[PDB]
């Protein structure tokens, strides 16, 4: 009865678990036909062909296989106001604050959720084809990774979980009969169509919901077709979702790149980071070292899968399969390796195309010749003088990771890659150093806890999980705490630093960039073993290596001022006070009362 709408592989081939998966949505969205993706190669010319028939992508005939996707202006980003997470006592989803609403997440009763649901999937399929994308996070085969199943009404979405993940039938082999997460997505628009259609692209704002079962293991997401709200194993599954898993199996599901850095004598070390937005995350991740003799690798620029092995090494995965980058900003100055990664096999999204058939977007950086016109994303003629920009701020390369000219050798290694430094960040430009060393791990818990980043005004990140937390952030922060407690934990030196910093004239402080090479020598080399502070430890004066910088206003750089400090340490009490509330743990309690007692002492 089912069998007969399947277009490609075969019901009777899946693990019973998958079929029954399958057979179930099938039938709730009745999508005309059901296509069992097998990843290859093949099928990936043949849906980029369907799609370019169907007006949806467009190739860029100036590259090697690249493709251009253009949006409905209603639907260019993953939207945290409709991400929820479902569980049965909201408490374990988020902190109940003292003050009105959460800032660190969004929780909805099961019995509210039952009637969203009903409210749109039923028959929303209607007109289309449901793909079924087997998905693992991490390398096939590695004992960190973990598997997913996503149907969705989206070619966009398969073609893009493509790059994003491992996908095929080689996925439901490591598979078998064990678990996997269920991942079910519909753009909501079954046709016929009850409202218009904009460049191609079926979505429904109004009814757009992104939710999360972590009880029933379930990801389900209804009209939206882009990034963070289709592609399901990236926030919903990477993070939200694994953060959980993580929580109950004692390991780390994190918002973090991890880089492997080489020293001039040829010593290796592997380092992850957590950055809020605006801080040049992925520009970092692929950092060219300005620093002689230096090597950079990239093994991801987003988000670390993080367990200790029977050594007690901190092993990390890079759970995904491709970069998922922002575009606008990114050039041979800013960031050469993604330029040279993105020339080939590569999708994107919401992007100018120039008259000859390549890509553009705000401080690409890049002279057009004589004559050489453009195509705005909103696919219209476009000028320098229009005042709007010719890509969204947004806008995206889908590109694979193995593509990347530094990618790390180790960066597909089953067994991980061991992670001496955690880094967190943050965009201030005033009062905080360039880098600082936690005291301890609780010390660092804290840090990480306490992080706050520009975006005109001041918000909180704590560990730039803010918009992605699977679960109580209190409770986060206790998990956090006991990874201390592993048996023969190597634990990881941790940091915070600041690229932003300026000057009372409003000019930045730190060249930035290429030089931030030079901070993590200072990381690197503490790490294998300061001046001690109310904030933790800053170099030694003249620690840093600022051989071939200017002249650079060290003082102020790492100046740490009473009044500043006495200002930030209220603002993130009163935070965590607020919003933590009850979930607090006690141990964090007592690092802010530490920081407030070492500030009174200056
Ligand atoms: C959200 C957008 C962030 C842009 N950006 C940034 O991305 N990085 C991160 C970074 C980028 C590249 C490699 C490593 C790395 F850590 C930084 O370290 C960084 N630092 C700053 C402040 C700053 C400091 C100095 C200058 N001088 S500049 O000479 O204008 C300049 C531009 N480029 C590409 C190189 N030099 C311009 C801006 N802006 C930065
Ligand atoms: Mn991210």
């Amino acid at each position: 009865n089912l069998s007969a709408k399947v277009v490609q592989g075969s019901l009777d081939s899946l693990p019973q678990a998958v079929r029954e998966f399958l057979e179930n949505n099938a039938e709730l969205c009745q999508p005309d036909h059901i296509h069992i993706c097998d990843g290859s190669e093949e099928e990936n010319g043949r849906l980029l062909g369907q799609m370019e028939e169907e007006g949806i992508l467009r190739r860029l005939k100036k590259y090697d296989n690249c493709w251009l996707a253009l949006t409905d202006p209603r639907d260019v980003a993953r939207i945290e106001s409709k991400t929820v997470i479902v569980t049965q006592e909201q408490r374990d989803t988020v902190p109940i604050p003292k003050t009105g609403l959460s800032q660190l997440g969004r929780w909805m009763s099961e019995e509210d959720f039952e009637k969203a649901f009903n409210a749109r999937f039923p028959g929303c399929m209607k007109g289309r084809t449901m793909y079924v994308i087997p998905f693992s996070m991490g390398p096939l085969g590695s004992p960190l990774s973990k598997i997913g199943i996503e149907l969705t009404d989206s070619p966009y979405v398969v073609a893009s979980m493509r790059i994003m993940t491992r996908m095929g039938t080689p996925v439901l082999e490591a598979l078998g009969d064990g678990e996997f997460v269920k991942c079910l997505h519909s753009v909501g628009c079954p046709l016929p169509l009850q409202k218009p259609l904009v460049n191609n692209w079926p979505c429904n704002p109004e009814l757009t919901l992104i939710a999360h079962l972590p009880d029933r293991r379930e990801i389900i997401s209804f009209g939206s077709g882009y990034g963070g709200n289709s592609l399901l194993g990236k926030k919903c599954f990477a993070l939200r979702m694994a953060s959980r898993l993580a929580k109950e199996e004692g390991w780390l599901a994190e918002h973090m790149l991890v880089l492997g850095i080489t020293n001039p004598e040829g010593e290796k070390k592997y380092l992850a980071a957590a950055f809020p937005s605006a801080c040049g995350k992925t520009n970092l991740a692929m950092m060219n070292p300005s620093l002689p003799g230096w090597k950079v690798e990239c093994v991801g620029d987003d988000i670390a899968w993080m367990k200790f092995d029977a050594q007690g090494h901190l092993r990390a995965i890079n759970p995904e399969n491709g970069f998922f980058g922002v575009a606008p900003g990114t050039s041979v100055k800013t960031n050469p390796n993604a330029i040279k990664t993105i020339q080939k096999n590569t999708i994107f999204t919401n992007v100018a195309e120039t008259s000859d058939g390549g890509v553009y977007w705000e401080g690409i950086d890049e002279p057009l010749a004589s004559g050489v016109t453009i195509t705005s994303w909103k696919n219209k003629e476009w000028s320098s003088e229009d005042g709007e920009p010719c890509a969204h701020p947004n806008s995206r390369f889908c590109t694979p990771a193995s593509q990347c000219p530094i990618i790390d050798a180790a960066w597909e290694s089953p067994e991980g890659v061991p992670i001496e430094g955690i880094i967190f960040g943050g965009r201030r430009p005033a009062g905080v150093p360039l880098v600082y060393e936690a005291l301890s791990w609780q010390h660092g818990v804290f840090v990480g806890a306490a992080m706050r980043s520009e975006a005109k005004i001041i918000m909180h990140d704590p560990f730039a999980m803010r918009p992605f937390f699977g679960y109580n952030f209190g409770k986060y922060l206790a998990h956090w705490l006991s990874m201390a407690q592993h048996p023969a934990a190597k634990l990881p030196k941790i940091f915070h630093v600041n690229w932003f910093r300026k000057d009372k004239e409003g000019k930045f402080l730190w060249p930035g960039f290429g030089e931030n090479s030079r901070v993590l020598e200072w990381m690197f080399n503490r790490i294998d073993g300061t001046k001690l502070t109310p904030i933790g430890y800053i170099p030694k004066e003249d620690a840093l290596n600022l051989k071939g910088l200017g002249h650079i206003n060290m003082m102020e750089l790492f100046s740490i001022s009473k009044e500043f400090w006495d200002k930030e340490v209220e603002d993130i009490e009163k935070y965590l006070v607020d919003q933590v509330n009850a979930d607090l743990p006690c141990e964090i309690e007592r690092e802010i009362l530490a920081l407030k007692q070492r500030i009174s002492q200056m």
